[PDB]
RNA sequence: GGUCACUCUGCUAUUUAACUUUACGUUGUAGCUCCCUUUCUCGAAAGAGAACCGUUGCUACAAUAAGGCCGUCUGAAAAGAUGUGCCGCAACGCUCUGCCCCUUAAAGCGCUUUAAGGGGCAUCGUUUAU
DNA sequence: AAGTTAAATAGCAGAGTGACC
DNA sequence: ATATGATTTTA
DNA sequence: TAAAATCATATGTA
């Protein structure tokens, strides 16, 4: 039918695609089609959406399980006769339960307690049980946490429980255990009847029990599969077999490079070393150097060799053998002199058992019978294993033998399986199959691939199977020798710096080495304050804080460039502010000039020095997801897609640097606010990028000192752009491609866009004077496809619950803390008039600190008693909020704003349009809404919709719509619908920033509109065609 | 010779998914408590006392998506007892269900019916736990 | 905040085979 | 980003 | 005035 290369530029958000027609020498002759497919949507303002779902489900479990254990505690209190049914209300709660639990917790140590008093203490210890340590483990004059809490905390601070403001007490669960049994004894000897034996054990286990983090197939479910025998799981790294396989790949692959040449190790040397890491803790390179004698002109190939004792670094360490050994030796079931008396298959079985299970229950469960209980408990007392190799225990059982008998890794694998490449599914299909999805546990990457494949099979259905697919990956053009050995130098010292700082950390006692290694950069003095921090107390959580100077709240940076250290005093009164906004802005100030000082004077990198002191949009984020998408797609297309191409390999994996360089050479270097359509342009440059060009460029930058970023070589002689050496696919590439990808000629963006078929053909005809092959059948103008989003799922409501007692008159109220209370908020404080002295005092303090409550309320604020005496402190005050709508929450005791408008149902009556919003929560409770928007009015008085009204369609986010005003005509992707306004927002396809507010038309009215119809479009941006629904769909 | 892809290993820099807990925060309700509008009561008046409502501080208890379920024991039933009790903000997918959109053939006069095929998106099916 | 896990890729290095220029 | 209150301009 | 545009503000944390 037609011979085309299909180019792809795939990003986190988009896939641009191009088709270039080729002769039978496969040279590219002409540009056919191009397009851009966007599927953007995400980023809670700042991580993932799947992550948000995760943390929801996490808390739902914590929530449920605490409620549940407290329920079972009430039940237990009844069954052991502490309570007698006349103390329980209808709902199951205890009647007249004392609100005194801290004071009775203390007092119980000295008196017998009322059944209700005792009940209250127990429920209190169960509800707040403190944190239990969950990593491997193998005060004085106060008696119990309650007493310490009450006596010290209530006297000094005026509160027991913590607050974000003053965080005092956190208690260990082991501490509260101590307390529990202490009260059980003290209470028995003071004649408490309910020291009821079963209740002691019951209460204690509800306190102490939490589910295990990893139990059953938890680990097997996440664990990958063997390169070679793909039915069997990967082998644990702490296996006899696997540790041995590593030691042999190291040993065989080892070379010594002497005065002149390079040589393998002789069978004799392989026998000399084979048993040496089993005989010691570890075999360093120095020890190898002596045992083989070598010389001193002989060196080891590929080992560092700097200005350090580089051969001190361990050549091989059998971690698991020595771990199991040391375990037995430490419990006196093995001689430190004698070797470990357990068979390979048993070291394997135990290594895996620990690596795939963590509960003592599970791992005995698998070891009981195969190993003797004495040593089982020994190991269980001391062993923790993680990490897996890439090959099964099985395939290794077969390989490691052949590698002992001299063979190289590839020779062993080739003998057993045919090749060392691993078992692949190569089943070429016409249409790219589904991505496995079992095999990618990362939903952003999965969606990007899945869209990429919908584009691919789109162009296969429209134009048949391509010759070749060209994909842009994230790798860098081959580097020069000097380049990559300096890359290696700096990688090496990254390692070497982490041990240096780690060592001096160990000296005194991930997060941790950063704290210490940042003390030194700042010459120790807290950046903001300038008091040279008490060297100690790197453990009092809140003293010295690893602060984000440029907020992660505004910047989206968690890199090693934006965390200044300081002590708790000055991280409080900054909130969400940059070091410049925090330290007094327009005019100088003590802390601002002390900050300018500290900054100039800090061994915090040259880059960062600029990055801490600046004065919007998060530039730089997840290229990791781009890498993965593209790498996997190249693998997947190469393995399982039919193509027409000349060779056996008809997928080319180009890269960014390549297309950047070629666009350099072909006169297309330019900036991107103009459109999302640049994604198509890069695609065609990708479709024209070739293997030849990859190699010519690679040899140019690697061997002839060409810059891999701008494509220029110094000479001393000048500096020249190696542009001539890489010609364009045809004579007028810049002109043709810019016109087809933008609708305008390359020279100036000012011109109207040839936004129609015949407009474009006339412009191409006119501007490419001499190129008749540019204009053909398949020359539509570029209309960007935006994937639709038709989930009825979503966040029910916002997480901030507000008082609904006055929802009556259109208001909620919430406690604004004083340190967040600005003048505008104070004007709606509820007791503004009920306590007018309060109002005037707050307004006074605010006006006095130039309306900055962070500083206005730093010193405590108090109510005064009219005789002039000081009374109660104020921390937060209740403030009225406008609330025309909302979601009833928390057992119908609160209201919260809506979160997600799932769809908008559109109706017609008398050539007028009416919109009914449907939110996620109505969906969840089956409510099919009733009332269309009416601009300046509560929903109570909105337009009710009966059989009188003609239903036209539903709108989901990113559905395509056309509106005709007598004023103008609009066509774009539905964005939002205003409750207060009854308008819609439209996203124009290419988000051309010059029209609307950055490509969104804000505030399109549709009530009077001559027409308002919903269209449908495909993945390439072609079959743009109106669609009319018959029935108004349910919500379930 | 070179370049690239892929396998294995060591490393440097990053990313993602799943899990178990904690301490807070929010709203509701109580008690004690700060202020304090209005209204009563006793004062000859300074004052004292009460009530609803607001609301400061501490402590407790409940709820912590909107919403849907499940085991096990008693029981004819009604219903009781009981649980390290479980789902719900993501993405994919087309075997079933539903909606939109093509295309072909037949038969009627741009539309419908039949038949078949194809595609998209889901409130359908999976990951996903009963 | 604490904590147990598995998965992926860009780069550097070491051992290999095989397509493509 | 979305949801939507508050304000201005057009018809 | 009704409808259409515009401006403006807020979002759970360790």
């Amino acid at each position: 039918s037609i011979n085309y290369i299909l180019g792809l530029d795939i990003g986190i958000a988009s896939v641009g695609w191009a088709m270039v027609e080729i002769d039978e020498e496969e040279n590219p002759i002409r540009l056919i089609d191009l397009g851009v497919r966007v599927f953007e949507r995400a980023e809670v303002p700042g991580d993932s959406l799947a992550m948000a779902r995760r943390l929801a489900r996490s808390v739902r479990r914590l929530t449920r399980r605490r409620a549940h254990r407290l329920l079972r505690t009430r039940r237990l209190l009844k069954r052991e006769g502490v309570l007698q049914a006349a103390n329980f209300d209808e709902n199951g709660l205890i009647k007249s339960l004392p609100n005194t639990p801290w004071q009775l917790r203390a007092a119980a140590l000295d008196r017998k307690l009322t059944p209700l008093e005792w009940s209250a203490v127990l429920l209190h210890l169960i509800k707040h049980r403190g944190y239990l340590s969950q990593r491997k483990n193998e005060t004085g004059d106060f008696r119990t946490p309650a007493e310490l809490a009450l006596n010290k905390f209530e006297k000094e601070s005026g509160h027991i429980r913590n607050q974000r403001s003053d965080y005092s007490h956190t208690f260990s669960r082991k501490d509260l255990q101590a307390e529990l049994i202490l009260l059980f004894e003290k209470q028995k000897e003071f004649g408490n009847p309910h020291v009821s034996g079963g209740l002691k054990e019951g209460i204690e286990t509800l306190l102490m029990t939490q589910r295990p983090a990893l139990s059953g197939d938890a680990v097997q479910k996440m664990l990958g599969h063997c390169t070679f025998e793909p039915a069997e799981p990967k082998a644990a790294k702490n296996t006899y077999t696997a540790e041995r396989f590593i030691w042999l790949t190291k040993l065989n692959n080892l070379r010594i490079l002497e005065q002149g040449s390079e040589r393998p190790l002789t069978d004799t040397e392989r026998a000399t070393l084979m048993d040496e890491p089993y005989r010691k803790s570890k075999l360093t390179y120095a020890q190898a150097r002596k045992l083989l004698g070598l010389e001193d002109t002989a060196f080891f190939k590929g080992l560092r060799y700097g200005k350090d004792n580089a051969e001190a670094s361990t050549l091989m360490e059998m971690k698991a053998y020595h771990a199991i050994s040391r375990a037995l030796e430490k419990e006196g079931l093995k001689d430190k002199k004698s070797p470990l008396n357990l068979s390979p298959e048993l070291q394997d079985e135990i290594g895996t058992a620990f690596s795939l299970f963590k509960t003592d229950e599970d791992i005995t469960g698998r070891l009981k019978d195969r190993i003797q209980p004495e040593i089982l408990e020994a190991l269980l007392k001391h062993i923790s294993f993680d990490k897996f190799v890439q090959i099964s225990l099985k395939a290794l059982r077969r390989i490691v033998p052949l590698m002992e008998q001299g063979k190289r890794y590839d020779e062993a694998c080739a003998e057993i399986y045919g090749d060392h490449y691993g078992k692949k599914n190569t089943e070429e299909k016409i249409y790219l199959p589904p991505i496995p999805a079992d095999e990618i546990r990362n939903p952003v990457v999965l969606r990007a691939l899945s869209q990429a494949r919908k584009v691919i099979n789109g162009v296969v259905r429209r134009y048949g199977s391509p010759a070749r697919i060209h994909i842009e990956t994230a790798r860098e053009v081959g580097k020069s020798f000097k380049d990559r050995k300096e890359i290696e130098k700096r990688q090496e010292e990254n390692r070497k710096d982490r041990e240096k700082a780690a060592a001096k950390f160990r000296e005194y006692f991930s997060k941790d080495i950063l704290k210490l290694r940042l003390y030194e950069q700042q010459h120790g003095k807290c950046l903001y304050s300038g008091k040279e921090i008490n060297l100690g107390r790197l453990n009092e959580k809140g003293y010295v804080e690893i602060d984000h100077a440029l907020p992660f709240s505004r910047t989206w940076d968690d890199s090693f460039n934006n965390k200044v250290l300081v002590l708790g005093s000055e991280n409080q009164n900054k909130g969400n502010q940059t070091p410049y906004e925090y330290f007094n802005g327009k005019d100088n100030s003590r802390e601002w000039q002390e900050f300018k000082a500290r900054v100039e004077t800090s061994r915090f990198p040259r880059s960062k020095k600029q990055r801490i002191l600046l004065q919007d949009g998060f530039k730089e984020r997840n290229l990791n997801d781009t890498r993965y998408v593209n790498r996997f797609l190249c693998q997947f297309v190469a393995d399982r897609m039919r193509l027409t191409g000349k060779g056996k390999k008809r997928v080319f994996a180009s890269n960014g640097q390549i297309t950047n360089l070629l666009r350099g050479f072909w006169g297309l270097r330019k900036v991107r606010a103009e459109n999302d359509r640049h994604h198509a342009l890069d695609a065609v440059v990708v479709a024209c990028s070739t293997v030849a060009m990859q190699q010519k460029i690679t040899r140019f930058v690697r061997y002839k000192e060409m810059n891999a970023f701008d494509g220029k070589t110094i000479d001393t002689g000048e500096v020249l752009h190696q542009k001539t050496h890489f010609p364009q696919p045809w004579e007028f590439f810049a002109q043709e491609v810019m016109i087809r990808v933008f609708g305008k000629p390359d020279g100036k963006p000012e011109f109207e866009e040839a936004d129609t078929l015949e407009k474009l053909r006339t412009l191409l005809a006119e501007k490419l004077s001499s190129r008749p092959e540019a204009v053909h059948e398949y020359v539509t103008p570029l209309f960007v496809s935006r994937a639709p989003n038709r989930k009825m799922s979503g966040q029910g409501h916002m997480e901030t619950v507000k008082s609904a007692k006055r929802l009556d008159e259109g208001v909620s109220v919430l406690r604004v803390p004083l340190t967040q209370l600005k003048l505008k908020d104070l004007e709606k404080m509820v007791n503004r008039e009920r306590e007018p002295k309060l109002y005037e005092a707050l307004k006074a303090r605010l006006e006095a600190h130039k309306d900055d409550p962070a500083k206005a309320f730093a010193e405590p604020f108090y109510k005064y008693d009219k005789a002039g005496n000081r009374t109660q402190q104020v921390k937060a005050v209740r403030v009225e909020q406008v609330q025309k709508t909302g979601v009833w929450v928390r057992n119908h005791n609160g209201i919260a704003d809506n979160a997600t408008m799932v769809r908008v149902d559109v109706f017609e009556k008398g050539d007028k349009y009416y919109l009914v919003p449907i939110y996620s929560w109505q969906v969840a409770k089956g409510i099919l809404p009733d009332r269309a928007v009416v601009q300046g009015k509560d929903e109570e008085d909105w337009q009710l919709i009966d059989d009188s009204f003609n239903f036209k369609f539903s709108l989901h986010p990113n559905d395509l719509v056309e509106v005709i005003t007598k004023k103008a005509r609009m066509f774009g992707y539905f964005a939002s619908c205003h409750r207060g306004t009854g308008n819609i927002n439209i996203r124009i396809h290419d988000l051309d920033h010059k029209i609307g507010k950055n490509g969104i038309l804000e505030g399109i009215g549709v009530k009077t509109a001559l027409s308002f119809q919903k269209y449908q479009i495909d993945e390439l941006g072609k079959e743009i065609r109106p669609c009319r629904l018959k029935k108004r769909p349910p919500v379930r």
